[PDB]
């Protein structure tokens, strides 16, 4: 019967006993706590001893929504893959794409309460309190295009038969700039799922260049088997689930695949009420099979880009020394 | 400029009257009416004749579906086919009312299932353990037992093996909207949406079809029966002509995600959708595409800078059948 | 074992029928439907057969936060109090004041997004996608500076012990207009409480008129033993409670003291994951012991300027014969 | 114009460094990197001198407490109080960095219980009807057994047999301010926030201070020794009089209700706050005092149209711990 309690800054300013101090805090502080313990316990499992991707002791999921990206948290999730800390990552369109274009040209801070018409007017896109040059597309588009004529070259030729996380491998490779997810993803060997791939600017790039070069097929049934034999083969599994929507249920429903994860946390801003999956508790995944009955998962409450750098903080990023 | 006044229960239950009372009632009661105003504006447009030069430039897509003067793009979420909502949908579409579908795959499958076994009520607390080991699966409040989903293995299969062998004897191409028509004239059954949607040529885009039971069980074929290709590029092409080619768009889109980017974004290929409603449940807050304002959209030019959008911020399945009620509903005699 | 099914508008528009298909809808359809079964329970107890408030079988609670009375659902609720269909009203100060003051000008549509800089040079205050011009105020304060001269005279000499609920009955009587639900709640006997009521304009005003006549007092003791014996030696009780904080509270613990309501309805947009109280789910409630533990409480998660018609219009409206 | 970049954990886990970049990572940390700056800058202003004239015009109130040139008003809701928020608050209490506090009834007694029994950790889902059965009370995800109150019965009562006789035969004039200041002198405990708040002459406002277990108790009271009288308007008076009489205001409001727009509405008073901070889960839509945008207040004149208020959108567990770590926690050495 653990005490309420919060951090006494008495004690003056220790960060780590802040942070450690969010699991009697209550409410969502203490989910925050707990979700802290279920991805050090993730981690532990991943370190004990026993595609082309080695097997480990525990295969980590990472999934989040392209907004994710499109905020600081790409910094994160690139640290993340850089050192291999996890196995198979579930984005959105726009969470693989805006990983390239920030490659090539920045994004900046805005506010909500931007009016559209006078934003677009002076040509620049917002994504919620951030500003998206037209020129960064641009830039885009002058990048990509050579390498979707290679693409179709190769298909044709060399028989490739491209699905997106193949294509997001390649992007990966071709972007050739460590500040960027998919050039450690693809170094790493992590596989990157979307099945959803064109639905973005990339897609515009796609749907453009088809009229200049035809031919290019992307295959999604292919990347359905190869995330779901990334599950069905593991020793034991973790999901940590930033946002909802396509990544939250692609990871799980891989997961149902071996009969349930072992370890989950969620991150969302989604709430049950509206009969969402996005808004669905971790509880009612253990209904489906895709999150173990003895499995003590987590879900936090609260928008990612507060959470997340807080959780590699306590976590992944105190075990540095163990992933080298 | 409108006084703030609510319905009067003195004059009786006129539900009419205490329909159109919401349009002054205030905050998402307000949003209704102005919704209600939005899609009526579209219906007028659609019902309008298309002119010479209107009909030339409309004509020029490849689709035998009829021209109008408002192609209507109706987006929803998946749990919105295991809903009621489904009905609700699926008269809109029987009837020639909306022009493309996109959904995500559960709202594709769901329908379908729905043919061959019901989905009950439940409650949102019920506890998963006990769930798993009685064989049932929670929606939200709703519950579809494990058995559905074994009488939709036995309809889906032989379908699959057809659809392969079309594949590779045939030279048929897949994408998604060419299996969700193909699915829907196999279900054969007049309360499925998409049994209506292929008979009136109403395309349904759905990119990620692979994320679910359709998805999981077309994984399971391809160990016996393996090289089935679902192609998402074709399906670009085809969502984004529907609006490049239309004389003018609205957007109905119930809930966020796949299914709302993939229309707002198609009508980006036109400078913008004409008139807009969303029905959601998400906030601006987290930088969600799902959360965004219309007013968002604008920025991108998504949405006309003319235009004057509409966000509902409620659960679709109270909102959409009193909205079809004081809009699409009202028309009928016109659709037929 | 009730399937799930949408109204099929095959059948035309019957809005009767359409109502009734949202509890087989699904997500907050449904709970519509079992909102409107257990208001339907209510109604139907409080008509069965056997402070000046004459005891009824069932004796309802009605709580409102003051942006409902900013909107439109305050003649929702005028109505059922001018029909006596509820026994108890609960509203913060801002329910009371803006129902006064609307009988004096009128609060018009605006929009969420109207700047406020600007506003507050054109004199228009915001609430919400209302709009309210200062001059509404100007005639408050016209209007009520004479009555708190009355109240502070017939305090110090008549000996009378002012608190929210008495002067909320009179101010209902002094405005005397039959748009008024506090007009209408001092004539049916209907008493109103709102333990802060200073957290507003009519508070604004009670301060600058202090100073003009010192003395007024307010106490809040004795309308605590109001509220609380009217749960006391109730029949039963049923509980109507549209948004959160002090209305819902408020309500909720004086039905604590009789050992639990036996009916409950919330409409509130609020979530527990921020451990409110207002975002409470009426299960928490029964571990107090404000909802009985046998009783069948129902949240529908919705804005209720949507909800509260509709369920007035298939509850309290249908027995309007009874109710006369 | 600031480019979007989040920690690079590449640098080490340097916490301060970690805590810097939220500013520059977007959404809501974005608007937390803001927030410690409108912190930051009241306390600037708080240690910035008075001048001869400030001086003068900031004494026109009774009160005792020392005069700065920013009087900060800290709102919380009650279940801030029930969390180890109480620890956070508390702290800023007793070094005298807030000048006056609004919470809730709830938020009063639940700092008093607290010093003779503890709330424990639970969770959201657990059954009322089996927490009933075994004496616990639940509150979100924490739980206060029903010892708890007995305990708090047995210690408020002789108080409450002590403020009659103190109104009847001393002429005390009882209002919620008073009483909480009395209650924190009779706790007599340093782990209690109004132990502090009363020593260290900050003002206590709660006007509806009956609704809760202190209400319960107080009624159940009142039957064996009636006639005690909470007065809320002279208290109105001492919360206006706070703002009115200020050099320069901040407010800083978790969560919302009556302790938002009762410190909003004080700061209307002198023309508006100077600096605000709102860290609540509330969303404009539903039309609530709870959810609306600092820039609604703006349009009242609760907060000056100059000023650049924020808002957080989050749970104050989460956040307020880091906002007070980054603010007043760094200036600790100037408040003693
Ligand atoms: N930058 C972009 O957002 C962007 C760019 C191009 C394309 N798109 C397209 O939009 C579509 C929908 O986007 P999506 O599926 O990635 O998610 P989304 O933005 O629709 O979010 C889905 C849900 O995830 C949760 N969520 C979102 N942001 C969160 C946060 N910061 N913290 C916690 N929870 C959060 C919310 O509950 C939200 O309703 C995708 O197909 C995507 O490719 C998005
Ligand atoms: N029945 C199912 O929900 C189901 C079944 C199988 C697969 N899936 C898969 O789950 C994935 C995610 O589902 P999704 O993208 O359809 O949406 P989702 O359920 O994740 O919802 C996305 C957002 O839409 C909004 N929304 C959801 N329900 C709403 C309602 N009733 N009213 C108003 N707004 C609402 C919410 O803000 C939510 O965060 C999809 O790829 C889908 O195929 C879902
Ligand atoms: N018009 C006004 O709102 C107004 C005017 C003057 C004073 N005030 C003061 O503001 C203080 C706080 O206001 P409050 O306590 O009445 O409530 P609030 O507006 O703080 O709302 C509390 C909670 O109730 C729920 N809620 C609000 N509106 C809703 C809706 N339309 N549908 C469903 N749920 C809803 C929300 O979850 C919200 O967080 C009060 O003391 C009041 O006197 C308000
Ligand atoms: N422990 C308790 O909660 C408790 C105990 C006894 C009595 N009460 C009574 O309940 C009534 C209502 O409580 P209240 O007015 O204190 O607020 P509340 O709990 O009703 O919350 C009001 C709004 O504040 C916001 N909020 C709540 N918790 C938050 C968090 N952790 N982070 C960010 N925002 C948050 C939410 O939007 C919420 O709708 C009060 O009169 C109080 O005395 C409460
Ligand atoms: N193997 C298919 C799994 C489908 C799970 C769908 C869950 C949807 N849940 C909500 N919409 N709440
Ligand atoms: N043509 C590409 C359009 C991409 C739009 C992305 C908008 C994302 N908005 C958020 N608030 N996430
Ligand atoms: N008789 C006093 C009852 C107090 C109940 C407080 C309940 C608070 N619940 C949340 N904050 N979730
Ligand atoms: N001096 C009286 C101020 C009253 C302000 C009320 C603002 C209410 N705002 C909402 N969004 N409810």
């Amino acid at each position: 019967s653990t005490q309420v309690r919060g951090y006494d800054f008495n004690r003056g300013v220790n960060y780590r006993a802040l942070l450690e101090a969010f699991g009697t805090t209550g409410f969502q502080a203490t989910n925050f706590g707990r979700a802290v313990q279920q991805v050090n316990a993730m981690i532990e499992k991943k370190l004990e001893p026993l595609s082309r991707r080695p097997l480990t002791s525990c295969t980590i999921f990472l999934g989040y929504t392209s907004n994710l990206i499109s905020s600081g948290i790409r910094e994160t999730i690139r640290y993340l893959v850089q050192h291999n800390m996890v196995d198979v990552l579930v984005t959105t369109a726009g969470g693989v794409e805006e990983d390239l274009i920030k490659c090539l040209a920045p994004t900046y801070l805005g506010e909500f309460s931007l009016r559209g018409k006078e934003l677009r007017e002076n040509g620049i896109n917002r994504i919620g309190n951030l500003l998206v040059p037209n020129e960064n597309y641009c830039k885009f588009e002058d990048w990509l295009m050579p390498i979707l004529d290679q693409m179709v070259m190769e298909q044709n030729t060399e028989g490739v038969k491209w699905t997106p996380s193949k294509m997001i491998a390649r992007l990966g490779k071709e972007i050739n700039n460590p500040e960027s997810v998919y050039y450690w993803a693809q170094k790493n060997h992590i596989p990157v799922f979307s099945p959803a791939l064109t639905d973005g600017s990339l897609g515009d790039m796609i749907f453009f260049h088809s009229y200049k070069n035809p031919g290019l097929v992307l295959d999604i049934v292919e990347d359905l088997r190869l995330i779901n034999t990334q599950a069905i083969f593991a020793k034991c599994t973790g999901m940590i689930i930033l946002g909802g929507g396509v990544v939250k249920h692609h990871i799980a429903n891989a997961n149902l695949m071996r009969n349930g994860a072992d370890y989950a946390v969620y991150i969302n801003t989604a709430q049950e009420f509206d009969g969402s999956d996005s808004g669905a508790r971790p509880d009612e995944a253990v209904s489906w099979g895709k999150i173990r009955v003895d499995a003590q998962p987590v879900k936090v409450y609260a928008d990612a880009s507060l959470v997340f750098p807080l959780l590699v903080a306590e976590t992944f990023a105190q075990k540095m020394d163990a992933f080298m």
